[PDB]
């Protein structure tokens, strides 16, 4: 039925270790807007207390995915905040706001963390912040799968999480031999990443298993696709997909 998106490319992450407190990687590199519009970068962190200052942004939007620990938010409009695994928070820095993410004592925190462009008519946009709990979101429940949505909507199911750029973001929990499908509009950019397990993945059922990134087909304005997810093991994966900005970067 759906125009069945593709994955047209597979990134494994290569994780390096920046200090005895701190390992990353990067899952999108930044440096090439062109091909992730409208997402700027997405890197995967391991860090302890300690290991982050203090720094500004302007004129894009982070969002942050907890994988393990508990993380402890600071940005200087909102103030203080914290997250648990299973958690997200989406900080628009917009005119310009200074963050902090950093462990609680003894904790250690897995984290994905996402940049989003914001356009020219946004960027100058007030700051905000949004605490999306995991428990908060709705969730598409089907047999043998759940999809939970941070942001944006998964047939039809909405989360109400305020965006900028339209961004669908969805965590996905699959057991195995259980199939699901994901819709997203044509024109929307995206891939997921795989926190856990592995499974096949769209029209050519293509392999994907924990620690790597699928990045998804384009497809033309107006027309509705749709991405299919089979697992194989027991697989948790997050999904993201955006409107293009279509500016210069
Ligand atoms: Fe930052």
């Amino acid at each position: 039925m759906a125009i069945q998106r593709r994955i047209r490319r597979v990134k494994t992450v290569q994780m390096t270790t920046n200090s005895p407190i701190h390992r990353s990687g990067s899952v999108l590199e930044p440096g090439n807007w062109q091909e992730y519009d409208p997402f700027l970068l997405l890197m995967e962190d391991i860090f302890e207390r300690g290991t982050f200052d203090v720094h500004p942004h302007r004129g894009i939007e982070t969002v942050t995915y907890v994988i393990s620990g508990e993380l402890e938010h600071f940005d200087s409009k909102a103030g203080h905040s914290t997250l648990g695994p299973g958690d997200v928070q989406w900080m628009t820095a917009g005119r310009g706001v200074v963050h902090k993410e950093d462990p609680a004592s003894g904790s250690t925190v897995h984290s994905l963390q996402l940049w989003v462009n914001l356009p020219s008519a946004y960027k100058m946009t007030e700051p905000r912040y949004q605490n999306l709990r995991s428990k908060d979101m709705p969730v598409r429940k089907e047999e043998g799968a759940t999809i939970r949505v941070f942001s944006g909507s998964s047939k039809g199911v909405k989360a109400p999480t305020k965006n900028i750029v339209p961004v669908t973001m969805v965590e996905m929990i699959v057991e195995p031999g259980t199939t699901v499908v994901q819709d997203l509009p044509g024109h929307y950019n995206g891939f997921l990443y795989i926190l856990e397990g592995s499974g096949v993945f769209g029209a050519d059922n293509i392999e994907g298993k924990a620690g790597q990134a699928l990045f998804f087909s384009r497809h033309n304005r107006g027309e509705e696709t749709e991405l299919n997810v089979t697992a194989r093991e027991k697989l948790r994966l997050l999904l993201y997909a955006g409107e293009p900005v279509n500016e210069p970067v």
